[PDB]
RNA sequence: CGG
């Protein structure tokens, strides 16, 4: 059947231009040396993108997807979603978010400019008038930050981004973000993914792995999973919108954004010019993560019916995906992993990597996570979320004259807090760089999936607390794992050894101790993994006076 | 570019 793409050989043109590194990083070059690794994806790979994307879809479905897609319209139909005002729609644009072509930007939005609030109108009506005209888009290359791996190609080519002119986007929001803040904990409960934190994420799969009498375990990703999916898909994806109670105005619009925007459309260079037309997920859309996450879900369930996997349970984050079953003896297990992958490809989901039965949770990779263990202070064995930090690391070294790591830093202290790379290595080079510029108790804003919120580094303790527990604090003994992992990817970027990382954190506990007040608070409690005469360190007054609720749910 |  369909084609995801079709090119005219026009160039993927740059939105600007693209930043390369400088002779010296002052910031991070001593956090490590190799700075000819980190790298950042562009324009100029573009095209080997659109090669590795552009194939010929056949999908075929059958029964187990066809009664699958049947309980989630039931579930759909227990959702009632209601509009949002132009002006609502108009203060959820986020406040750099590309200009219009017709001449006003994000600041005019959100400001409810009246030349914008009425471009909009007209857009809108628009949408209600013509339920047919393709809508035009733009397509960017994204711009991202990896290590390079010799093992893996070298370099990774761009992701495509691709995006309507701004007003649409508002329409969008209009007609659908009620429901993306509904719909995807309706049909999916527990097993959608965007609604836990680390350790709440922790705690639900040892749930369900110690539900299990005998359980086994496995991760699935698609392969470019966007350009995997069908006009039909897309097509189901609206009819699972349309099974919620909503305003008549609304379906209209739904309808007419689906078949002029998501079920494919014409794409156009920054400079112009026409570029090729799409029949796949458009990312750049509003419901492209509700999307992927439902459509996953769908197919990934069918696969489970189609497999023979008992009592499943699952975790779906976006196109990743974890399963907790029952196990049938590795014999049998292989086999139904070969049936699922089979399934899936028949969906029109084929794998990255195969997937592989295992038996152990800190061997299952999902979300680009995973749980490992160690000893708390009580010798009690205390589980938690960590991953590979060799892109952490790398993003940590990113610096140009228009960008700055230390936001990525704090990211990463806060979601993975507990890890022995954080506690040991970011935590150590984050208040050492403070110190020094002198601006410990200045505010930085950390975003983890969508938004963004301001920080105080000195408030680390008591968000931690919060957040992870106070073990985060007292942890010791990991595992050989995430030992080698961590030693493996120091090495690799020429950052110092474990051994170096301990000296220069007594050095930084001191100074935090000896300034006093908060500050000191951080040495003690974030450095007491660092002095071989520990602490007693108590429950942080501060801490129970909080709402982190809105960061990851 | 979107949650
Ligand atoms: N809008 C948007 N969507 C993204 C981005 N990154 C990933 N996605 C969506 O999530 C899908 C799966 O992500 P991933 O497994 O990391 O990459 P892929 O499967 O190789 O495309 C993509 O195909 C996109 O639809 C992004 O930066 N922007
Ligand atoms: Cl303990
Ligand atoms: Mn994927
Ligand atoms: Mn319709
Ligand atoms: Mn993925």
């Amino acid at each position: 059947s369909s084609m995801s793409y079709s090119w005219t050989g026009a160039l993927i043109t740059p939105c600007g231009p693209e930043e390369e590194k400088l002779p010296i990083n002052p910031l991070s070059n001593s956090l490590l040396r190799y700075h000819n690794k980190v790298y950042c994806t562009t324009s100029k790979s573009a095209s080997q993108r659109a090669k590795k994307v552009t194939f010929d879809r056949t999908q075929v479905l059958d029964a187990h997807y066809d009664s699958v897609l049947k309980d989630i319209k039931l579930a759909a139909s227990k959702v009632s979603a209601r509009l949002l005002t132009l002006q609502q729609a108009c203060q959820l644009t986020p406040p750099h978010s590309a200009r219009s072509k017709y001449g006003f930007g994000a600041k005019e939005v959100r400001s409810l400019s009246g030349r914008a609030v009425n471009h909009i109108k007209s857009v809108w009506k628009d949408l209600l008038e013509d339920p047919q005209t393709p809508i035009p888009t733009t397509i960017m290359a994204k711009n991202e930050v990896f290590c390079v791996d010799p093992a893996k190609g070298g370099k990774k080519p761009a992701r495509l981004i691709v995006y309507p002119d701004l007003g649409v986007r508002v329409c969008e929001k209009m007609a659908l973000y009620d429901i993306t803040q509904k719909l995807p904990q309706a049909v999916m409960g527990a097993s959608y993914g965007f609604q836990y934190s680390p350790a709440q994420r922790v705690e639900y799969l040892l749930k369900a792995w110690a539900e299990k009498k005998d359980p086994m375990g496995f991760s699935y990703d698609t392969r470019h999973f966007d350009s995997t999916v069908t006009e039909r898909d897309i097509r189901t994806e609206e009819s699972i919108y349309q099974a919620c109670s909503l305003p008549e105005e609304a379906r209209t619009a739904i309808h007419s954004l689906t078949e002029r925007l998501y079920v494919g459309g014409p794409m156009f260079n920054s400079k112009g010019q026409t570029c090729g037309y799409r029949r796949c997920r458009a990312s750049g859309v509003l419901t492209t993560s509700m999307g992927n996450t439902i459509t996953c879900y769908v197919k990934a369930l069918a696969a489970c019916k189609a497999a023979g996997i008992v009592a499943p349970t699952m975790l779906v984050c976006g196109d990743d995906l974890i399963v907790i079953s029952e196990s049938q003896g590795t014999e049998e297990d292989e086999r139904n992993l070969r049936a699922f992958t089979e399934a899936m490809t028949r969906y029109s989901a084929p794998p990255g990597d195969p997937p592989r039965p295992e038996y152990d949770l800190e061997l299952i990779t999902s979300c680009s996570s995973n749980v490992s263990v160690a000893l708390g202070p009580r010798g009690r064995r205390r589980y938690y979320l960590t991953r590979d930090p060799t892109t952490p690391l790398a993003r940590a070294a990113w610096e140009t004259v228009r960008h700055s790591p230390i936001n990525s830093w704090l990211g990463n202290i806060i979601q993975y807090a507990p890890t022995i790379w954080v506690r040991m290595v970011l935590m150590t080079h984050f208040f050492s760089i403070l110190m020094v510029q002198d601006t410990l108790d200045q505010n930085l804003n950390f975003e983890m999936y969508g938004s963004v919120y301001s920080v105080n580094p000195l408030d680390l303790p008591a968000i931690i607390e919060r957040l992870h527990g106070l073990d985060a604090f007292s942890m010791h003994t990991y595992s050989h794992h995430e030992l080698t992992r961590v030693a493996s990817a120091l090495r690799k970027l020429g950052a110092p050894p474990l051994r170096v990382w301990k000296s220069r954190a007594r050095a930084v506990r001191a100074s935090l101790i000896s300034r006093g007040g908060k500050a000191a608070v951080c040495g003690r409690y974030l450095f007491n993994w660092a002095v071989k005469t520990k602490l007693k360190l108590t429950p942080l007054p501060e801490a129970r006076l909080l709402d982190l609720s809105s960061w990851f749910t």
